[PDB]
């Protein structure tokens, strides 16, 4: 079952999609998916919708929302910041628990790159409430990346212009300053339930070595990594995409149930 | 205002968004927006939402649906054909006509790339029903590209596997045979109302010189072409984005109203 949902907090309205398995009723496990930098709820080559529909086939619900300033939700990219989506994420988890079909003891999280950073942080905020977590190409090094991409380049423009054109989006200078005082590695530490990392070897957005850091620094032996050899950032292949979703569904099927 | 909508025909469910102007009330001009190959209703860097929300400021509503097998709508890319999305387009136009806020006389059409080819065909299909037509980098030569792409590498793969991986999607073999019998130039010929063409000088998906072909072989005095100097396919820049959306809404508001 697929139908669109709406969230409104403050003066912000969020738009998204909720999935529920048709053949089983009562209270069902749920995974909340967080999208990445400049992405949206469908995500790259529809990998989120695909993963959503694969989950309802194994009796597992899901919700996919558009972060404020991106996609179908309200706002401009300029009034968006990392901590903004952090507030958005909390409202989505709240909304999900307030569903009669939602099982409170079985809730998981999934995030892709920037969404992965948000997912690992929100997982620690609700360490008891989130039973399992999956990180696709987790961009825990987004802070250094933005800072090192703001001094080698864009630095003069951002101050002069107030923003910079990343590619049809207005990257505000507020965004650079807000993520400057955030450390994803130290902010995701403290999650103790099972963790699954999916990373591509030939990832040029978030180099594969980041997952090594996340495995050594952030989580203990409660986190495993599924390495997809030769894959790119978003697993842009029918083969790569299959492995990423299948291992994610298997992982959610075991740890969530 | 923006609300999610749904169309269900022939066992297929289409999901989308309907934009309605808050200021004006009663009956209001609508602009149907068709997205491109491997895209979705939000389109690249959210240009469709931007165009939609910029449209409602003029008091001009719009409807943005995901084609069947794409984005939020049902089905996989494997069951998608050009004629498949032509059928979807007809269903979307019937949907807009059925809405009480909608005014039948002033419906408009917009399409990007393959969506523009869809829009050009549908505009001629309902010549008297569609008041104006806007085309963003219209891929009228899409059948030629796919044909030439198939002989270079797709066809050998498609013959055996039944499909080809075009980057996380399954391109049907029927899709190639389906589009081979199609000539968008002649199919879009015969529209007798005002047409606007927005094309990029540095467009690499759909060459700039095919916009020359459309103005000559497809239309006459009613056709107009805005040239975005040095722009790429989707106007992936805030300066290029402004020119395309600003000029197109002025074309819409003038001839629709």
């Amino acid at each position: 079952l697929q139908k669109a949902v709406e969230i409104t907090y403050n003066g912000k309205t969020l738009r998204g999609l909720l999935h529920l398995p048709d053949d089983v009723k009562g209270k069902v496990p749920l995974v909340i998916l967080f999208h990445g930098f400049t992405g949206n709820k469908v995500e790259s080559h529809f990998i989120f919708v695909k993963l959503s529909r694969a989950l309802e086939k194994v009796g597992i619900g899901s919700v996919r929302f558009d972060f404020y300033g991106s996609g179908e939700s309200d706002g401009d990219f300029s009034e968006l910041t990392f901590s903004s989506e952090l507030e958005d994420a909390r409202q989505i988890l709240k909304f999900v628990k307030e569903q009669p079909t939602t099982d409170p003891e079985r809730i998981g999280l999934l995030g892709l790159s920037l969404g992965g950073a948000i997912a690992g942080i929100v997982a620690r905020e609700y360490k008891d409430e989130i039973k399992a977590l999956v990180l696709w190409a987790p961009a825990f090094n987004l802070p250094e990346l933005i800072l090192n991409e703001s001094v080698k380049q864009y630095g003069a423009i951002l101050e002069q212009l107030g923003f910079v054109d990343i590619g049809g989006h207005k990257l505000s200078k507020d965004f650079v300053e807000d993520i400057s005082k955030l450390n994803i590695f130290e902010l995701s530490k403290g999650y103790d339930k099972k963790v699954l990392i999916v990373h591509g070897t030939n990832d040029e957005a978030v180099e594969y070595k980041v997952s090594d850091r996340i495995l050594k620094e952030v989580y203990g032996d409660n986190a495993t990594r599924v390495t997809i050899e030769n894959a790119d950032h978003t697993f842009k292949s029918l083969e790569w995409e299959k492995k990423a979703i299948e291992e994610s569904v298997e992982f959610f099927k075991k740890e969530l149930l």
